Formats: structure tokens, sequence, C-alpha cells
């Protein structure tokens, strides 16, 4: 099958070249360090001794390292080595991150784009895994059939920045869920409830629930219709100040979850407080 | 003719706690401060009682879903010899010290009172994934289990009649936190002119989905008091500063989303990087 070479070798580069054996690519290794080419050599790949001996291995060429200043020093070291060769960079960073990229590839007569991995390497080769990609159509359309071995393909786009965007933005994401366990968990800690009963039994059906609520609010933020969706900020306004107070109460520090009771609070001050929570996303652009 | 009810307060949630009792066959009493509130409820069968006084005496069962604490009293003080020998459930958002304040109040005057939350919005009411909460003495909430299992799926969490609200409050921090993330996540997309319908539910969703089943992991954690390699504190300190840039570059606020970051930095610095997201619990009690 259709060799592919893989740069880097970490915990997410092992995975992805472990997979392209596992479905019968033969599979070409670098990384800056040989001792992580050991597994790798031991299932059947060919580990590389330079940069220029991997790209000339095959015709798509995967990148997944550190971050953006390690492609880049990569990159750098083997200039004439990229020509007409196709880049799938899965290197986290900024949208920026990824346009700086593309722009040395393209001047350098390589062709070039960027995915985001939203899964963890166990979870590599499966459909749970999703990979966002961007950058040109034509491109992505000439290699998604080989990269559809590491999971389920999202192309998100032309502007080679938006994989990124979309990834840090599914991050953000889970950096709030993750802020509201931690408060809520530490509340009932505060009075000796275990948290294992309390987390499966309560705070995921919840959870759950709204998260749902969710697709009503991202309507709400389309059409510029912040209804309250019988939950108005008014009476948010009057919630809020009890989940301080009784935090206060149990010695909770409230640093996680008082940012947002300021924008439901200012949105009541601006003479709002007959909408809903949709309105929040406004207000912070 | 099933066993007679009173509520008292029909603004969004308590309209639809009578109309469910109603549904279901209940002779249902109801009270307003604002009267023209009743007409909705008139024109399914409710009775409207002309005072606080009737609809106390008008069953033996009654429900008060008003605003805060402070409005609960301003409706008890008006008439302090009709609460006798009845049961008063008191669903109205407060601290759990609110809950004490006015169950001793309760008991003063003659009556029973157990305290209740209602974790669902009003159009879930009376549908399986409702659950309300309720403390209080055990025999008092023996006495109207049934009639309440109208609304959802009772959960008795105690005997200090403030725990239903200290659950209450908890559950409500952690939806804040989802709100939270909801929130940063869509402006990301939203100043990049991406919908967020779409997002929301092919990727945003899914996602969430996926991280909220990590919960269970985390709460373990928090209980054994051994915290963790797993996705450990120093990686995800390589994700935020790449969030923190792309949404400069954006114009998009970090004020929602920073301060787990910063808890999470604190920790690196106190040497405990290796450990994982279950040890900031006990860091902010
Ligand atoms: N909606 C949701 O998503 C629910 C989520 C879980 C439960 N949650 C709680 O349940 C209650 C009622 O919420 P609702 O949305 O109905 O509030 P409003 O629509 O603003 O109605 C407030 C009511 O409180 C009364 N209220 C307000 N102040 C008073 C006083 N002082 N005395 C008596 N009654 C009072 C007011 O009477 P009014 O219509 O303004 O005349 C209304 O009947 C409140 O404590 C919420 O925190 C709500």
């Amino acid at each position: 099958n259709s060799p592919v070479s893989v740069f880097g070798l970490g915990a997410m580069g092992t995975a992805l070249a472990t997979q392209f054996l596992r479905k019968g690519h033969k599979t070409t290794v670098w990384n800056r360090t040989p001792a992580k080419a050991q597994p790798l050599i031991a299932i059947g790949a060919s580990h590389a001794p330079t940069i220029d001996s991997a790209a000339a291995a095959s015709s798509l060429l995967i990148i997944c390292q550190l971050d953006k200043a390690s492609v880049m020093q990569t990159l750098q070291q083997a200039p004439t080595a990229w020509a007409a060769k196709t880049i799938v960079d899965l290197t986290n960073g900024t949208p920026a991150h990824a346009r700086e990229t593309a722009d040395w590839a393209l001047a350098h007569g390589a062709r070039y784009i960027h995915g985001g991995i939203m899964a963890v390497p166990f979870m590599i080769g499966q459909p749970d895994a999703m990979i966002l990609y961007s950058g040109p159509a034509e491109v992505f359309e000439g290699v998604k059939d080989t990269l559809s071995v590491l999971g389920t393909n999202t192309y998100v786009g032309e502007d080679v920045g938006l994989a990124s965007l979309h990834d840090l933005a599914l991050l953000s994401g889970m950096y709030g869920l993750f802020s509201g366990f931690t408060h809520a968990v530490a509340l009932v800690q505060s009075a000796n409830i275990p948290a294992a009963g309390f987390v499966a039994t309560q705070l995921i059906p919840w959870l759950t629930a709204m998260t749902q609520h969710l697709n009503l609010l991202a309507t709400q933020v389309d059409e510029k219709d912040y209804g309250d969706g019988g939950s108005s900020l008014d009476m948010q306004a009057k919630a809020a100040p009890n989940i301080l107070e009784a935090s206060q109460a149990q010695g909770v520090s409230v640093e996680l979850i008082q940012p947002i009771f300021k924008l439901i609070e200012r949105r009541v001050e601006e003479g709002k407080g007959s909408e809903g929570l949709a309105a929040l996303v406004g207000m912070i652009m």
C-alpha cells in the first residue's frame, strides 16, 4: 500500500505511524532522538537516518511535532526536500502559526494542509476520532482516502488556519466544563459528601441535559435574537449571588465562576435582563 | 379528583408546576403577587385564590416557587396563622442558610417544611429527566412524595433542611462552567464568521459528551486523594498559551477561561505538574 512518512514520534505521532502499519502501509519514520523509533522498527517501520531520506521515501509527509518552532526547524534543515510533496501538518498551534508555515511551504514548492486531532492517542483508528482539516480543497481531496485510516476526516474550509481555530475553540469548551466540575465537586466535598456518587448520579445527568440545550442557544446566537427560553437573565442575576454566598460560607474560592456572573450582571445593567444566555457571546467579542 | 395542591408564584417555573398538576388530574389552587398571571391557569382548570389565606386553606400541600428567600418570608408573614398543620414545600432558590432560617419560622408557626431544588428548565417539567432534590425531616417527605413525583424524579438527599440547596447550587455552578465554555468557543468561531448552529451540533456537543464521561475517573481520584501521568497538568499548561494568543488575535476577551489556566500554573509551580486535573478541587477548598 501507498507509502507514508511520519516526522515526530511522541505519543500522537507514534499512534499515527502504528495505525498506518496496521493497515498495511509502508511507513518510514524520523525523530530528532533515535530511541523513540525502536517501538516502530519492532512492528515493521523503516527508520530514516535523515530528514532528506524520510522525505524521499514517500509523497505524503505527516508532521506531528511539539510546536510550530520545531516544525520550522525540521523544514529548514532540508529545504530542497519538500518540492512536489504533500505536507500534512498535525502540530498544535495558533491560526497564525499554520498560515506562516504554509507560506514557507508554498515558497519551497510543497503543497500544505493543516489538521487538528480531537482525540486521545488510543482513539486513533476509530470512527470516534475526529480530525479537522483546512487548506486548499484539491490538496485535501488528493490524500483524504489515505488520511481516513486515522479517523473521521472533517474538512472545515480553505483558510489554512481554520482547523487550528476549530481545535482551540473545542478546547475552550472543555476548559469551561472542567471549571464547572471543579467548583461543583469542591462545594459538595466541603460538606463531606463523596465525589463519586454525586458525579455519577447527579452532575453527569444534569450536564447531559444542559449539553443538549446548547443547540437552542446556538440558534439564538445566529438569529441575533436572545429570548429567555424560560430562564431570564434577571432571574439568573438573583440566583448567582446565592451561589457566591454559599461558596463563601463553605470556604470555597469563587475564582472559577465569578467571571460569567459579572457578565450576567453587566447585561442586566445595560437594560436587557429580559433576554437569555445567548446574549453573552457578543459581549466578549 | 386527585389530592388538592396549592401553588404560590406563577412566573415561568411556577406556571409549569401548576400546569403539570392540572394535567395529571389534581385540584389546583394558584396565587401570585401580580394577579393577572393567574388567567392562563384559570383557562386550563385552576382555582384562583384571592388571598394568601384562601390559597393556604384550600389544600394541605402548599408549594412556593417565587424568587428568593426574602420573597418567601414576605408571603409567609402576611398570613401567620394560615400555615398551621400544613406541609410547605419550598422550591425557591436560596443558600443552605436561607432554607434553615425559613424552616425555623415555619416550625414556630406550626407548619411542616421541606426544601427542594428543581434541576430542570420549565419545558422539562413532567419529563423523566427532570430531577428535583429534597431535604428536611424524612417523615414529612414521605407524607407528600407520591404527589410530588408528578413534577419529575424525586431525589431525597438528607435530613439537614439545607442540603437540597447545597446540592442545587453545586450543580448550577457545574452548568455555569459548561456555559462559560460554550460562550468562549462560540465567540471564537463567530469571530471568523462561522455559524454557531452547525459547529455546536456536529463538533462541540460530541466533544463535550466524550469529555463528560471522563469526569467519573476524576471523581474517583478526588475521593482517593490520589491525582494523575494520564493527562498531566504539565501538558495542559502547553495548550493554554495557544488558546490565549489566538483569542487575542481574534479580538475575543479571555475573561471566562483565564482562571483555570492560572490555577493549573500554580499547581505546576508547587512541583506537582505530573499530577492531573483532579488536584484542582483541593486547591479551591
Ligand atoms: N426558570 C428556570 O429555568 C428555573 C430553573 C430552576 C428553578 N429556578 C428557580 O425557580 C424560581 C422561579 O423562577 P422563574 O423562572 O419562574 O422566575 P420569574 O419568571 O422571574 O418569576 C418570579 C416569581 O417570583 C414572584 N415574586 C418576586 N418577588 C416576590 C415577592 N416579594 N413576593 C411574592 N412573589 C414574588 C413573582 O411574582 P410577580 O409575578 O413578579 O408578581 C413571580 O411569580 C426562582 O427561585 C428560580 O431561581 C427557575
